[PDB]
Order: structure tokens, then C-alpha cells, then sequence
């Protein structure tokens, strides 16, 4: 069910007020849509804040970077608000919001972990794939270090396995700035 | 779900709204359907205004070489400059299209990934059928490499070497290679 | 893209038809309808048929071919990407002097494909039919290209890939559209 | 399927736009859904104008005999002449419908294919069930052949012979046979 | 895709026919189809309680209970419901054909009518199978009693004539009492 | 395909809803219940005094979904008439019996079936015990309400629902599941 | 399937019964089963052309042509073949039960016998369907003529009585003429 | 399955038959063959039929039942584990005074199961057949247990699980074999 | 499961019959079956080049080339091969039946013989389909020529009579020349 | 499985039975047959039942259990690897003083598992049956371990894993076989 | 195991130096035939061996295992086509001892080019194409040697499926004689 509110579906109605809902796994389709919404909102008003609500298990790293770079590229501040869960690339995007404007609701879940992938074929193909995913992890960890204030060494350790954080723990970690208390 | 934007009684999905501002989003694998749509958008934008730049945003793992060439040739055919901007990833035919943008107007965002490699395909049947298919994909690779050489300034020999296996480049490396002109740094 | 025109409908307003998929009866029905609609809108102005197709059904292709020849407007054909099999036949079917390909477009010609199962006499009927279909295709291609039927038969025995320039030399198109 | 807009903004898919001009496209296998649509279009066109011709373009491999007879009987029932035009292929029940158009107004384009053959079916179960199914399909064939005899001018005996196996006809052969009246030459 | 007709307002072709009090029953009968047909019948009665309704039938039949939802709605409403078989009316479809207003049940000349006993199934314990058997037998008795009333044939004859699939031409269906007239073309 | 009526465009069910008619024509699941509940609440908001008409052709379904509908009927101020067309089985018959007193109807050939609830349980012995106790309590709840609405004893309802029990419309009236059989005007 | 040893000769239980001229027909009849049963019948005739053979039947039936391979072999060989229905003999199984030596067709008291018309199928062109229909009807005629000969019932009665599944008790099968005696314990 | 002979063959040498699976035609054919073989070996010595079975085909079960009654040796029945449905029927069919269960063995009785699809008259035939089959089963069970047909009908309407001691009280067995 | 016979050598029943020069062809003909039958024929010739061999046939036919492996082996070896149809000999099975030694081709009285044209398939390019068609037509000519030689019927008659499935009784097969005698029981 | 006899048959010659799989009717048939065979060979000598089993059918398990109690020889039980659910029940069922586990063997006890579908009254019958089966299992386990029924009920509510030493303390075995 | 004379009809024929090649050629079949050929040579290095062929062909490398074993061993290997010898089957037919290659009168012989496949990168497809083309050259050269036909003629005659009667196969040089029945 997606209700209608001239007619607008609920999400289009929120977009009118500069709210973007990232409420699914991140793939290229989702990233296309979010990027397009960000660019549209900048064109409508280059100064007013944008609000990106996040309830996502993560997904494609490259798709996530399409969103991440668009956020950093545009002029408006993008606030991030975790509702429900932000895992993997979802937590990376949560951490990518405007400094001081990254939030989670009190019972929201944040999870961080290393990237996942695969490789099949010849030894040299497997080597190329391994080197690529390792370089991707280095890139993710370096940016997370910059955005959280944690050292790269600590991020590497803390993302070796699935690491679940409460909203308060995410604030302490530097993934968000504030827990939005009711 | 793709949201709608309304301007005053006229409803647009957001892609249609961006197209109004001469932005085309290439955000999927390249197949004939995708190429049809992108070609049609390019031709429509030229008809609307033959002088103003067009912006082609690219986040694509690549896909069909012939579908990619439909887009490539349409870019070169039309009068407006087509800027290319890599966001996320441009791999295989996607990186070829990135490199095909107007000279000086090929960009990537800082964390975007570019990957170049040789074409993929298949052949089944009689020996002579396999021969025909092999000759065809080899000729297609020669065509791709020659154009990439022209667009990057790298020699055909170097391109052949560098595309033998998957070759991942950062945005800065893609600039150094000649696949793009600038990394778009955030203000 | 879409305004509640889709972009194809917007191009059709300017007499451009996009043939961008495998040819089956559904696709042929749409293209035929578009051709008839454009003739009804204006019987004198050219129509532009852009072709990026791996081919498909011969009978569906002939629905398009015969509709092109039937209507009054010239139909220009423009190969973008690929025109293979029945797609290359339709490319070759455009108005004389108004058949084009973009420089990196691929053209492929080959004999028809089909199948037959059942009794020997059923298989015989099916074989005779596909052979007669091939003769029909080759005769028309000979007329449209200026190549002999013998040459077309030989050149289509196996998949035969041509560059845009080669397709021009062959007579399948009139010009390569250089940018 | 593209859209056409005629502004005073009213939107039509391509087929709806042709229907406005009394052209019906029969461009698929004939099943009940297709027949229901075509019958509805015919009845609608008669209600809009009971005198003006209707044009039924046919590119079809055939299909259900009963669905085909729904179309056939509707054509014969309504006041307007229904022209038939074969584009691409008219096979089996498709060729039957081609032959069913108004006398003098059955056409094929030059490279169109016409195929005629006997009805196909199946039966499973008890011997007496198989007998019932066999008698039914044989009666259906006699009905089809009798009508085709009437519409072509060929004898029933000749039609029976000529539909025993798949029989492919060129547009010119279909004219000579009496399945169409004219080949539409460009 | 069903085409659209524009008059300022857009209609799919079935909605356009409904405006003229024509209902198309063109598929297998299940609860969804019955819901739609019942709703259309009630809507047409509300629009005009006196004017005839036309129910066109091209259906292989289907659910007996869904068919009875349609049957009882026909009898309940005030307008006469004409029935017209186009293509085929089999099993519950032929039962509905026979259920039209007396004197206003029709078939086109090549339409197929088939009558046969109800079909069903039962699995489980012997007592469960017994309950299922008694139910389908009582359902058959109900169908046959109504068909006897609507056709003028005896229940004994209907029982015999529906033991196996029984295919009737339009003319035979008239002789049987399932319809009143064959609609011959002008 | 569900047709449209233009007055504003309405699908046929929306058009009936404008006249306070709700069609329950499928298996009862949460989606269906959610829709019916929403329709009942909407109709009460439009007019808290005028009757609502709930037509029922349903094989039943989810007991909890059925209770969402049942409790909404009892909660709202308007009387809800129930009318069985085709079949009301299991939770469908429960809802039929839940209509306003004196305003529960069936058409003459409609079927009503009552039986005990169905379910399942897998896992540990203590999990199976919990599931069994739950379904037994659910059956007690259903039977108690059916006793209240029919006037039959709980003992009799228990016995009569042990297996599938099919009732004619007249039998359903005699049983107290409905108030009247709607006979057609001749 | 257990083994029996006589001392060193090992037999599965069916082979051990075959040594005593008992053939088990205990499955659906298809070409494989018929080929085995036919081979057993011919082997037994070769071993002793005069001694009775015992064909125990517990079968739902199956292929008519496979059944006729068995039927014609029974009639062809010299030894009398006794038939004994244990459990069920349905369709072609009941036909084979009825085909045993006159006076030597038996059923156990609670055994089930069922008779019905042949089943089949046909797909394709109208003329192909006609050929298939004519063939199955002729096959039914053949079956009914033989059953009439073996039971003493008229062809028309057999036709009527096989129109649908017709279950018979052992006593009813005796009254019908499908067997000669119920083997009482 | 170990070798000594496989173990079942070794037990058969001592006139023990193991019925340890669902009853289908294959199982019945084997058990019937074993019974006939044992009678041929010695027409006077008892046979022992051990039963651990969820039941299965009624006609396959009756092949076994009638063979037991037909042969001269007494057939003792011994329920180990479970005898359900046709398995409990066969347990009850052993020689009078020689039907046993081990103390923790489970006996279950219930009505026959089946199915029917097709025309109303086909469904009627199938229903009449399974009802007659149930009457037959109940009549024989009544004879073998001493319970009335009415009681058997009531008691088998649903799954009815019995302990060994309850099965003895019911008349399905004669003794519980205490260790 | 195939029984064993012990004489001290153990034999499956087929091996026991083979000892008496009987070969059982009781399945569809494929390369595996043909390998086995050919091997059995060659073995029997080696054991005794003069004594007759008996080939019992109950087969729906199968691969033509596999059938020709058997056919040519029959003709190649020194012993006469008697053929006996039990049950059915269809298609390549009937061809093998007709291939037995002259005067020693039999059918049991209720055995079925069926003759028809070869079946096959072809997919791919037009020229591939042509090659496949020419091959199957050449194969049919070869089959018909041999059947003419073995039956005494003309090739023209065989062509006509095998156009569709043609079922023959044992007596009809004798009249046709496919067998020499119907083996009547004593 | 190597040959010496296959090795299981070799071990059976020395009165060792290997229960090394899930318990179903086939496995129970075999084990019961082996037990009866060993008793027939020698009614006084001990039998050794090695157990590595995740459990399985309760009725099949009771076929084995009752056969053990029925026969005259003592049956030693030895857990190697794992004895879970019905496997641990059989381990506990060995001759008093002759139940063993190897030091790293795992024992697990838990309540029986099952299912039920259909009408409320059918679900009730199935629930009552499995609850009665649990009562039966727990009563016997109480007798064989010396633990109260209340404690067994508590301790089997969820999967309860025991070391060999814990199983000895619990009374499921008598000794841990130390090397 | 088809009939016994445990000891099976094929084993009985092998006792008389007859090998039956009656299936598609794969590694399992080749391994068996090669083993049979080596066994027969060990039993008697002078007496002829008889290889009956009814085969649609199969693996080219498996076929060459058989081919090279035939040429390696000392006994002459007679080949006899019964039913069909197609593709690698016809190659093996042609490989029998000179003067001792036979077909029965209605047997079918078919020759055609090798079949295969390739997927992956352009350079991988090239390697696969070059390999199958070289394999065809090898097959054609040997067939030329064994038939007396030119390589050019073999190339042309195998471009598509080419069906030969037994008499045509003799004329072609694939066999020496058609075994006519007495």
C-alpha cells in the first residue's frame, strides 16, 4: 500500500518538503533515484537543508558512493536521520550527512562491517578481485575515519565482523552527532 | 518507486524533470532498451536546442557493445556537446561512454570507480561458426581500442595491454589515463 | 522519460519511429500502426525509421517491409548500433538514397532460421517453405542492393558481419552518416 | 506501445488512435481474450457508424476455433462491411478470418503469407470420451470447410484435400484460390 | 491491452459497452468474474430498472457457485437480461445462457453450446468423500431441475443428455430449449 | 478487467460503494478484511444512520481477518444487511450470520456451509499443545457467537460443525443463519 | 526381497516360487512386466508342457497391448494356466484373471475385481484424432468380444457394465463369469 | 542390511517374516510369497509375522490378510513399534490366541483414506466403493475383536491411538508380551 | 525384478531363453537395445550357424538406424530368424517383424501391427533444415523399398498406406504380407 | 563399506550391533532383527550396541527399546560421537551397569517433535497423542535414570546437551569409558 | 547387464575378440574400449580384432584415445559399421586395418566438422577457436590419409552434415567393402 495525497504519492509529497526516503537495499536503481532527487532539490533551492531518512540494510558499495559523492557535491546541507536500521553501506551514508546534522532515533540500529564480495576463475582473476575489494575497504575505512574521528586502525578492527551499535553507541563512535530524543 | 514532481498541472517523474534541464541519467546495465531510450533523449534534446550542452551522468557496469555504440555514435552525431560525469562506477562499455564525452567536459566524482577490460562474448557450434564469432569479437575489440586510443591519447598497444584483464582505476587514475579530463572536487 | 508523452511518443510526433528490439508480431504490429498513422497525418513528409535490432520473425518483418512500400511517404532508414538478420533486411528496404548507418554501427546478414518436427512429409513441407522464404528474401535483397542472387546466397550461408562502410559498398545502405 | 496526443490534451495508445479511424489490428494468436476485444471493437464501431467500412488488419498464426468463430459471426452480424487485409501472415483461423471479409474487400500485401490446414486438438480419457472428442473435431472441420467453400468458390472436396497438411500460399496464390480478392500492389 | 474510446471522458472498450447496457462474460467463471458480473448487473438495474440488459457469453464455464451468484442476480433484478452466445457457452456458461429472459436467449450461428455434468473432487477419509459426493450429486440435481424448468425438457432427459460432454450447434440448442432463437445475419 | 463508470471516474465496485454496497467476493485474508473494514468505517463517516449492504460470495478464510470484519460490523452505528449470493462457507457463513437482525438474506440457489476451523502446528510437543489449545479456544469463541446469532445451542453448533455441513438457503433460514430467502418477483 | 538357499543354490523368493510353477503378476502391466511374464510362461512350458502353471494376480492393470502379449501367450502354451486374484485385479488385470484355464480361475474372498473401458489419448490434427479414436474403439470391441467369450455374458452387457468403473466382490466376479470359484479358507 | 543370507533371509529360515514398512503392492507381493513359501516348507509349524507399519494400501493389505487365512499354518502376529491403519488390521488377523504386542508398542485404528476426481457420477462411484470397503473392513474387524460394527464405526471415525493394553482390551490382540 | 533359473549355473530368465535361441525384443528400439540384440544374434550364429533363431517382438519401434543395425544383422547371419509378434509391433518394430525369414514371420491372434512413416526433426539454418529433410525422405524411400520387397506390395501402395498411422490386426498383417501366418492356439 | 562379510556383518559375528544413523522404521527393523538373531545364536552372552545417532522416530525407537527389554541377553550400550533425542533414550535403555559413553561423546535430551494439520478436533487428537508419548518417554527415563518425572520434564523442555561425565551424573549412563 | 551366458553377452563376444562400440563416445566408453584393445593384444598379439560400430560419435579426444590405441597395437583391427557411424564414429570406422573396413548394406555413415563452444574474454574465444580449427586440421589430415581423398575435398565435404550410404562410403574411401548378405 502507498497512499495518495493534484495528486502525489506519500513519498512525492515528502519530497516537496525536501525529505528523501532511503528505505530499501541500495542498488543502482535506488542510487539513481536518490541522486536524481538530490540534484532536483539543489536546483529548486541551493541553500535550504535536505533531509535524508535512512532505513536500509546497505547494498552496493559503488551505488552507495554515487549517493555519497552527490551529497558532498551539492550545496545544500544534507541531514541524515536513521530510523529503524542503517547497516553496512547504509551506516556509511548515515555518517556522510552534514557535520552536526547526523541523527538517529533512540531505538534505531546501526551496524558496521567489512565489504562483501566474490571472485571465481583463474588464480590471477581471483588476485585482481581480491586486490580490488581490499582497496575498496581501504577507501571506505579512510572516509569513515575522516567522518567519525576514529583512527583507521580502530575502524579496521571494529569492522572485521558484524558490529551492532545502539543509537547512543553510534553517537559515541562518531557515526552520528545526536540521538533525537522524543 | 520513482517520485513525481508537479509544476504549474503537469506531472513529471524525477527523471523526466531532470531531462527538462538537459540531464540524462545512464544508471543501469547497457542493453538495447536502455540505448533506445538514451538515443531518443539525445535526439530530443538536440531538437529542443542544438547549441546548449547536454549532461550525461553515468553509473553503469556496461553491457552490450552494439547498444553502447548506438549511444556513442549518437553523441558524436548531434550538435550539442555532451558532458559525461561518472558517479559510482563506469565499467566496460560504461567507461567507454565516459571517455566519449566532449573534450574537456569528461568528469568523475572523487570516489567513482572506472574499470576497463576486453569485450566478453560466446560462440557455440561448428568450428567454422566459432571462427566467425572469434574473428568478429576480435575485430570489435580492435574497434574499441582504436577509439579509446583516439579519446585518451594512449597507444593502441598500451590499451591492449591494460585491458587484457579487469583494470580498476580511481577517478584520479582515470584522469591521468585520459579517460576523463577532471575530477570534480566538492567545494 | 515521461510527461503525463513518453519519449518515444514525443519522437513519433516528429515522424521518427524507433525499432529498437527483436522483431516479433507485437513489435511489427506497433511499427505498422505507427507507419499508417504517420501517412494519415501527412502523406508527403518523410518518415525516419531508426533501427537497432538483432532481427526476429521473417513474417513480422515482412509486415513492416510491405507497409513501408505500401505507404506514400518515403521512409528513411538509419542503423544505430546493430541491424542483423531481418533488421538488416529492413535497413535495406528504406527509400532509395535515404538508407543510412552511423559510423560504428554493425550490419549482419545471414540465412533464415527455423525448425520442423514430425513426420517425414511434415518436415518436407517445412523445409520447402523455409527454402521458398529464403528465395523471396534473397530476390528482394538482390533488387535492393544490386548484388546478384547467387552472391547473396553465398554471402548469407553463414553469419556475415559488415561495417557501415562495407554495408554501403554492399548496397545495403546509401551513405554512412559522418559526424 | 507509443502514445499519441490530440490537443484542444487527450491521450491514445497507437491502437486506440487507429480504432478512431475504424481500423482494428488482429496481431496475435487468437484466444478468448483477443476475440472478446475484437468483438467489442466491432460492436462499438457499428454503434458509432452503421454504414462506414471497418478495416481488420490480420497478422496472426490463428488459435482457438471457437474464439475465431466469435469474430467470424460478429463480422457477419454487423451492418458495416469489414475489409480484411493480411499483413505478414494469416494462418489457420487467421486465414479463415481473412477469407471472411466483405466480398471484394479481402486483401493481402504482396509478401504476406497465407496458410491453411485442418483443425488441431486433443482428447484424453475413456474410449467413449475420445469418440466424443473425435466426432466433435470432425464436425468442426466440416463446418470450417463448408464455409471456406462458400467464401472461396472451391469445392468442399478440394478444400478437404488442400487442408490435409500445412499448405502455404503466396498472396497471389491466395487470390487465385479465392481466399482474398486482390493483392494490394504498391 | 484493451483499446480506449474517448467521448470529455476516456473508456476502455468494455466500459464503453457497459454504458449501453452490454455486459461481456468472456472468461472462465470464478468468484472474481462473478463479483464483477453481479456488480455490473446491480449497477445497470440501479441506472434503469426497466431497460433490457444484454449479457454476451463466450465462456467455458467454471465454478458452479460463482455461476449461481450470476444466475440468482439475473433472476432477482427487474430488467430482462438477454443472453447472447458468441463463440462458446460450455458447462456453467450454457446454464447461464439458458437463464436469460424467456424469448430473449440467442446464439450466433456458429456458436458452440456444450452441456455436461458438474465436475469436482474429494480427498480424505471415507466419510469426507461421502459428504463431498452427496454435495455434488445434490448440486447436479439442482442444476438439472432448473435446466428442466428453463428448457421444457424432463429431468430424466437432462440427466441422460449431460452424462458425457454433449456438444450442440446453435440450432440444436434452440431445438433443445436452451435458447429461443439463432441470430441469423442480414 | 474491472469496468469503469463515469458520472468523476469510478471502477464498478467504487460505484456500488457510493450507494453503500460492499462486495465481499473472495477468500477472506488480511488484505480483504482491511479493505472491507475501511469501507465500513468510511460509510459510517458518510452517514451514520443509513443501512449498509454487504454482499457475500466467499469460501471463507482467515478467522482473525473475519473477526476484524465482524467486530467492525458490530462497532459501527449503521445496520449492516448481509446477502449471500453464490456461496458463504466457513468464515463467510459466520459473517453472513453477523448481519443486522432481520436483515440477513440469501438468494434461493445460494449455498451456505458451516464447519470447524482449520489450522496447523509443528514443533515440540509443548508448542503443539499451545497451538491446539488456541484453535480449540477459537472454535469455542466462534461457536458461542454463532449460538447467539442463530438461537441454536452451543452443543448443537458443535455437533453440526464437526464435518462440512452444507445448507440450502431455506435450510440456512431454518437454522437461524439468515432471516429470509430473497425470492425473485415473477 | 528375501533370499532362500537350498543346499548351494540361492534364490530370491520369486525365483523360488517360479521353481514351483508360480508366477507373480504383482504390479502395473507395462511392456517390461509383460516381457518377463511371457518369458516365464515360455520357460515353464519348456520345463514341463503338461503340468499346470499358477498365475497370481494383484494388479491395477496397465497397457492393453502388453496385456495381450500375456493373454496370447497363456492361450498359446500347452499347460493350463490357473489364475488367482489376490488383493486386486483391475482393468487389464481383471481381463487376465478371466483368461485363465476354464474351471481354474479363482479369487480369494476379500479380493477386489474392477472392470472398465480402455483409456487412452490422442493429439494432433482432426484426421489423426479420428484414427486414434477408431483404434481405441476397435480395441474396446476386441476386449469386449473376448470377455464375452470367457464370461458367457453378451457383448452388449459387457459394454454397459464397463462404461464406468465397476467394482465387483469375489462372489460377484464368480456370478459374472470372470472367475470360476472363490477360494474359501 | 548385514549378511550372516541378509538378516531378513536368515530370520525367514526360522519362519519369521518382518513387515516393517508401509504396505504397498510390492511389500504385499513379498509377504504373500514368503507365506506361501513357508507353508510349502512345512504346513504345520507356526509362522511369526512381526509388524511395525503405518499401514498403506487396503487392497495390498487384503492380499496379505487373505493369504494368512488361506494357508494351513497358524500365523502369529507381533506388534513392535507401531501398527496403524491397515497394519493394525493385519495385527488383528493373526491366529486366535497368538496376537501380541510389546508393552510400549502403539496401535492406531481409523477409517480408510482415498480420493476421487472427475464427474459427479465418477465421484459417486468412488464414494460408494470406499464406503463398501469400510463396511468390509469393519465387518472383519468386528469378527476378529468381538466388538460390534457400530462400535468399530464410531471408534474409527477419527485417528484412535491405543496402548498395547488398550489394544488387548479392545480385542485387537490377545496378550501384551511382558519382558 | 527378473527371476533367476538355476540348472550349476544361474541364469536370469532372458539368458535362459537365449540358451534355447530365443531373443526377446520387448522395448523401444534405441542404440543400447540394438547393441544387445545384434550381440545376441552374432552369439547365436557362432554357437550354431544352421539352427533357427526366434525373435519375439513387442515393441513400439524407435530409432531407424538402430533398427537397421538389427535388420542388417538378421540378413547377414546364416541362421533363419523367425519373427513372432506378441502384443504390438509398431513402426520400426513392424519393419523388423516383416524382416524375418520368409515363411517364418508370425503374429499371435490379438497382436497389433502398426505401420507409418518415419518421424524426426530439424532445427537451424534453412540449409541445415534442407539437409535434414532430404535425409529423412531418403530414409523413408529406403524403408519403403525394403517393405515392398518383403511384403510384395508396390512402393506406391506402401507410401499411401504409411502416410498416417495404420493399425492392422494379425489377420490384416498376414493379408498385407508383413507376416506369413497367424499363430492360432491349439 | 569394506569386505572381510561386509565389516558390519563381521562385527555382528562378535555380537556387536552398530546404530550409526537416524532412527527410522528401516533402521529399527534391522536392529530388531539383529537382536533377535543374536539371542537365537546365544541367549546368555552379552550384546554390544554402539550408538552414534541423532535420534528419529519415537515408534521406531520403541521397537528397538522393547526388543532390548524382551530378549534374554544383556545389551550393553556405548555412545560414540553423539546420542541425541531417541538415541539418548536408547543409550539409557541398556543393561543396568553396562551403559557407557566415550569421553568426548555428546548426549542430548529434549522433548519429542511432531506436527498436526487439519480440523481443530484433528489437531486436538494429535496434541493429546504427542503429549501422552512424552509422558511415556519421561516415565521410562525417570525409571532408568533415577531422576523424577518433574525434573526430566524441566530438563527436556529445550535442547539439553550433556557431556559424557554429565550424562553419568544424570543417570543416563553408568560409566565413562576412559582410555 | 543385458543377458548372461554377472557374465554378460558383451563379455562373451570379447572372448572371441569382438568389441562392440554401440554408444556415444565419451571418456568412459573410450577407456573401456582402449582397455579391451590392450587386453586382446596381451591375449594374442597376432589374431585380428573386430570392432563393431554403431555410434553417433562424441568426444574428439576420447575418439583419439581409441584411434591411437588401434594404431599402436599389433593385431589388425577390423571395423564394421552396423546401423550408423557418425562424426567421430565414422572417423573410427575409417581407422580400421587397410582392406578390413566394412559396412552392412543399410548402414548410414555421416561426416561433418567438429563441434564445440567458447565463452569469455575475446582472447579466450580466440584460443578456443584456434584450438578447434587445429583439431579439425588434424582430423581432416588423418581422414585424407585413410581415404585417399584430398584435404581440400574433405574440408568441403564436411562443412555441413554429409550423409553417405554404405556404397557411397566405399566409393569415398571410408570403408573397403560393403558386406552383402549371402
Amino acid at each position: 500500500l502507498i497512499p495518495t495525497v493534484r495528486a502525489y504519492d506519500i513519498y512525492s509529497r515528502l519530497l516537496k518538503d525536501r525529505i528523501i526516503m532511503l528505505g530499501s537495499q541500495i542498488d543502482d536503481n535506488v542510487a539513481n533515484s536518490i541522486v536524481s532527487q538530490l540534484l532536483f532539490l539543489q536546483a529548486q533551492d541551493s541553500e535550504k537543508d535536505i533531509y535524508l531518512a535512512i532505513n536500509s540494510p546497505g547494498g552496493s558499495v559503488t551505488a552507495g558512493f554515487a549517493i555519497y559523492d552527490t551529497i558532498q557535491h551539492i550545496k545544500p546541507d544534507v541531514q541524515t536521520i536513521c530510523i529503524g536500521m542503517a547497516a553496512s553501506m547504509g551506516s556509511f551514508l548515515l555518517a556522510a550527512g552534514a557535520k552536526g546534522k547526523r541523527f538517529a532515533l533512540p531505538n534505531a540500529e546501526v551496524m558496521i562491517h567489512q565489504p562483501l564480495g566474490g571472485a571465481q576463475g583463474q588464480a590471477t582473476e581471483i588476485e585482481i578481485a581480491a586486490n580490488h575489494i581490499l582497496k575498496t575497504r581501504e577507501k571506505l575505512n579512510r572516509i569513515l575515519s575522516e567522518r567519525t574521528g576514529q583512527s583507521i586502525e580502530k575502524i579496521q578492527k571494529d569492522t572485521d565482523r558484524d558490529n551492532f551499535l545502539t543509537a547512543e553507541e553510534a553517537k559515541e563512535y562518531g557515526l552520528i552527532d545526536e540521538v533525537m530524543v522524543p
